[PDB]
């Protein structure tokens, strides 16, 4: 079930409102890596999840990010607040959509689910997570080389921070199944050929060498 | 440059033909989990990887994922071959689309490259990659339960083999750089709330508790 | 801020599980008149809506689509749930995509933002919310003269219920603006040309005839 | 049977060639709120509209619709002609994709049937084309607004006047059948949970409050 | 300006309804190679043509392709109307989207303008509506290998003969600018590798022959 | 199988980056006329095409293609490198999608299967493909006319030319199926409209004259 109280985590605190910057940050709000994204996954994934330990994390994390995507929502609002006459909102899409944030990416590309990793076994949505993780924080870095104003760079790095507090629960969460270095999962047990690598594009490392790998220069 | 030659690295070996099966071998060819996800995603990335070790590993996997590409579209092209009468085949999409494989997945979808997961930290690339072998290895066990015959299920086998190893190549890649466990990645410092759990949803456990997290249980 | 409490409003009641309606209940799921759709339709909507009367209601019926979602999330999750030997279950797209409920519609098609429809004025977001309830009652209606058992068939009654209850809230908070059967609002004045009737395809009606309008037999 | 004659409704009359513009304008083509959409949804509707006079009404509106997509489309080939050297038009998507109209929108979206809001009943269809009609309107306001010549905006005027017009017509047809003001429609009978409003996010209303719902403070 | 006339092309018969072809019918409704795709395509080309005379036919075939774009939602609201509780219907999408035809293709895709190939050059798009002539009438004689009845078969009989006639009007206006058999056009001169051809796979044919190809038998 | 060696088929060579110029180069990429839709496109028609000789052209050919998408993203790549802090980086996608080719378009628009034209008879693929020739060098002409040096402006002329080959190509295969020039195909009879010509817009033409058409002046 459920509940909503009004205000944000953090609260609303920018400078001179940024409308170019302002559709930037829909990334974080109908973009892959953004918060609907990460929401989405995690939730969707609790329906299908057996553990109940591990049900209950993903359901804390993702309505953590449904708090998130309201944050950011506010930060969109915000920088495109009382500027529809200025020339640098008449550059942006805000212009024809309106103003406030939308399910969309700083391209205009609607939200699809086919941004969404999920199914199976625990394993693969943990996986997965992890990933999404990834591409969050990272969308949040380059949006912070970007940031308007102090007051945006700031809530921009509690969300990030909260990305990399994330990952580790995932980690962890993995951990205590053995299977986070553990790359093997699943039911079907693989044939001889498991531990080959293929030079098919003509440099060595431990993911090519022993005693992890049989290297086979010239197939 | 590329180079194709035209033996198969595996040859086909189908008993009767299945034309039901081969849509949902689909999932495969033009699905999200699917080879043409994998060849494309791993590709992609080798364009902004700076470690030429790493670069080169991206493009020994991904060429050997257009091999898989097609052989999951020979497996395809057999199971649809000289059937085009039976009822089996007038219930699937290749009685308007025609025999034979298409990038699209066992619903019908045309292959979108909203399924792939890729861009900036090479960190997030190779955690990517380890979450697109997951699913891909789930989708692989999925259809091994479903396969029509002996020598389906082999080849499938094997495919579903390879993705294991792909995962490890992926590990041991991100383990060099000492972040398959560290969840800290980038150039943004993290701030106060890092290590907090909030319980926004009591089970318990290491994501959730000590030592490295503070348990928030109303916020 | 979201806050969650881990039962549904009503509660798990079915027969025995379904997969083959599972599918179709996806509908209210991850499809266009879906749960999904309306939760991220009104809530969208509520950033950039500026009297606090209605960006309030919004957010009310938002909250509650999204324990509506949460629902039919679950009504899937007991209908693919330990059936996955079973024939019909394979007929299904959980077959490849896994048990329980994903964010896809029952032709396996990806949500999509594009079945949004909101932005500028309040009396787009009300009338676009009024059409968004009409496509949620139907589906819940054809789903319902397809319902496997009775548990199923009045909790999908409920949620039709709460659809023409919402179709209430939208119709009276156009009423309190004065724009429920007033067709005109925004700020740029017709010309001329609004009162006639071109019968362009060539039958009368108020929507053709004095004193509304000035038909046009023949351009 | 279609029947196409050469001239449009109103001539083209614009001040110099706005190529930038012209991009907006891709809104009313391509886009969501575009004349596609308009022409489109009505006409589909009309295949399973079974009151003879709404059906021909919906044809009626649709041909005009498809004749405002040829003005609009007017309108693009004018402002991207003999100017694909200036630096506006280097800046649009008409120096990839060549002069003149396209289905995608002003963000380059391509035109998805997604964007269709119809099926089933005919107060659905109407109460959709009504929302259709609203966010047709507003499209055009912000268009207008951003207008770079007057033979441009009012030709812009014309067409958001008739969408005025269509919403009477809309209006006038769902009031026929007594459902412009009354929120149930179908054949599932609602149930006790009708007239109840749940305060899940204290502003009050007409939609939240007395005669017609039961305010529940706190669930 | 567009107009309509009540009754298409020719009559459309057919026996009992038979829902589930009317959804593989669907493809030349809302599919890829479907009506919807030629009208549109010819249509959106017009705009750009400066032939008046290849404009013209342009338009005259586009129009033509709406008409057979009623003709196929016709044959599709007859095989799904009355038959709502027949086990066949149930099988199929209508079931939850409605009685008759949909803007969505035998799959349940939503049509997407990506199906559509135009743009630049004249030349472009007298090839591109060849190919898309070659696709309806592919996927027209599968649906007529398919056919329910002799009537459905007469109908798409017919719609397939039109497509060979196109196919004739688009070959006469391409022999017309000598660019029917003549593969360079456009203003770029080609430089000295115009006529090699690299044998990348490893078959010989005039498409690697003297007098027009060097033949690399080995890159 | 696949094989790859590293360096392109021609060395790429630029001046100073420009990533404005790489967004628009990304049409070649990740675009509906781009490397990656000839290269699948052909392909996946091999998998079909009974004809030995066709089918090894076709791969051939799309293994080449391959290579030129090599090529666009190496430009794409070295267009993008080393200019973060550049404003010019900072106005395109890559600012948020990080540096180098992405599977998207210049708008944005991720790559999507439905860009491909194919299935059933080899001719419709030969005819789907000539088009797919002319777009792409349609494209690359357009290209051309914005670059932003000499080194590119060479690169990208041998691309335009190498398509025109394959147009060469396609055509002799075309002709030795004696399909060039002839429109009919397929195994169906057409009936007795196959020389009719309607004039439904109001221009003639060989597309519309004798001896080849029964024109209809006045349907
Ligand atoms: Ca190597
Ligand atoms: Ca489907
Ligand atoms: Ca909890
Ligand atoms: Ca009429
Ligand atoms: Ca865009
Ligand atoms: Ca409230
Ligand atoms: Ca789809
Ligand atoms: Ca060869
Ligand atoms: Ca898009
Ligand atoms: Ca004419
Ligand atoms: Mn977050
Ligand atoms: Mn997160
Ligand atoms: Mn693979
Ligand atoms: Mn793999
Ligand atoms: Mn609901
Ligand atoms: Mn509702
Ligand atoms: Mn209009
Ligand atoms: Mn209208
Ligand atoms: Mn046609
Ligand atoms: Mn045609
Ligand atoms: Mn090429
Ligand atoms: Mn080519």
């Amino acid at each position: 079930m459920f509940f909503h109280k009004k205000e944000p985590i953090h609260v609303v605190n920018i400078g001179e409102a940024n409308p170019r910057f302002a559709q930037l940050l829909l990334e974080q709000f109908g973009g892959a890596t953004g918060e609907l994204s990460a929401a989405l996954q995690y939730w969707v994934q609790s329906f299908h999840v057996e553990n109940a330990g591990i049900k209950d994390m993903l359901q804390d994390i993702a309505i953590e990010e449904f708090s998130h995507l309201e944050m950011v929502g506010k930060l969109i609002e915000a920088h495109t607040k009382n500027v529809d006459q200025t020339e640098a909102y008449k550059s942006t899409l805000f212009a024809v959509r309106g103003m406030g944030p939308h399910f969309l990416d700083s391209q205009g590309n609607a939200w699809t689910a086919s941004y969404l990793n999920e199914g199976g076994d625990v394993v693969r949505d943990l996986r997965a997570n992890i990933a999404a993780e990834a591409g969050a924080r990272q969308t949040y870095e380059e949006l912070i080389k970007l940031s308007p104003d102090e007051g945006t760079k700031q809530t921009l790095v509690h969300l990030l921070t909260r990305e990399i507090s994330h990952t580790q629960m995932f980690m962890k969460a993995l951990d205590s199944l053995g299977k986070l270095t553990d790359p093997f999962f699943g039911n079907v047990q693989p044939d001889e050929t498991v531990a080959l690598y293929y030079n098919l594009s003509s440099e060595r490392g431990p993911w090519n060498s022993e005693p992890a790998f049989k290297y086979v220069a010239n197939p």
